[PDB]
């Protein structure tokens, strides 16, 4: 599992269960291409998106869908969605773990980067 | 100043400053148009992006560049750019503060939305 995705809520000290969310590499012409999408299980992980094979070198971004998230929840958020992008096996293959910790007006992302 | 952008560093506990912005309005077509742009001062604050006339109802994205910033400190970092991507709504007179704080692997923002 080359890339990872964990999401959790701050406001009820939880994983954020059912989050959407979608993936992109950018393309030769610079425009963004579909990669890969899933939701958040019961843990707040989303596992299994890619392959190493797959996983090729490029630039991704990660889309996460807070504004249903919150909505669902009835509370009107101010982002319409995290997004998350970086250069990805640049030096090789790595696994990468992308997190977000959620409010409604605030969420931070931190990366976990392993060899 | 209906709108402001204000950027902090983690590592070296200061203002984030000489940090390069754009702000996109997302159009009809869900392109996103460049609708303003600047440099943090030496507060780490970025003022005088629009007007209250110019600033309509619509989904906006501030495209933060924070890759250059770490790179002119020597410090490797993560993300291409840190992005935040908010509806604006007209509910009361409101003010919006989109703040950022920076670590080579992490990122938070929050708005502090104040009449
Ligand atoms: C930005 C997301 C985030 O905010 C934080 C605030 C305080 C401490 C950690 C975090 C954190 C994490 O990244 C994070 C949390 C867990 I639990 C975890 O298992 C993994 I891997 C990563
Ligand atoms: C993500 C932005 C952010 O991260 C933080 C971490 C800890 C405490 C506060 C913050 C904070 C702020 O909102 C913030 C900080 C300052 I100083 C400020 O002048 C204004 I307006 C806003």
């Amino acid at each position: 599992c080359p890339l990872m995705v964990k999401v959790l809520d701050a406001v009820r000290g939880s994983p954020a269960i059912n989050v959407a969310m979608h993936v992109f590499r950018k393309a030769a012409d610079d425009t963004w291409e579909p990669f890969a999408s899933g939701k958040t299980s019961e843990s707040g992980e989303l596992h299994g998106l890619t392959t190493e094979e797959e996983f090729v070198e490029g630039i991704y971004k990660v889309e996460i869908d807070t504004k249903s998230y919150w909505k669902a929840l009835g509370i009107s958020p101010f982002h319409e969605h995290a997004e998350v992008v970086f250069t990805a096996n640049d030096s090789g293959p790595r696994r990468y773990t992308i997190a977000a910790l959620l409010s409604p007006y605030s969420y931070s992302t931190t990366a976990v980067v392993t060899n």
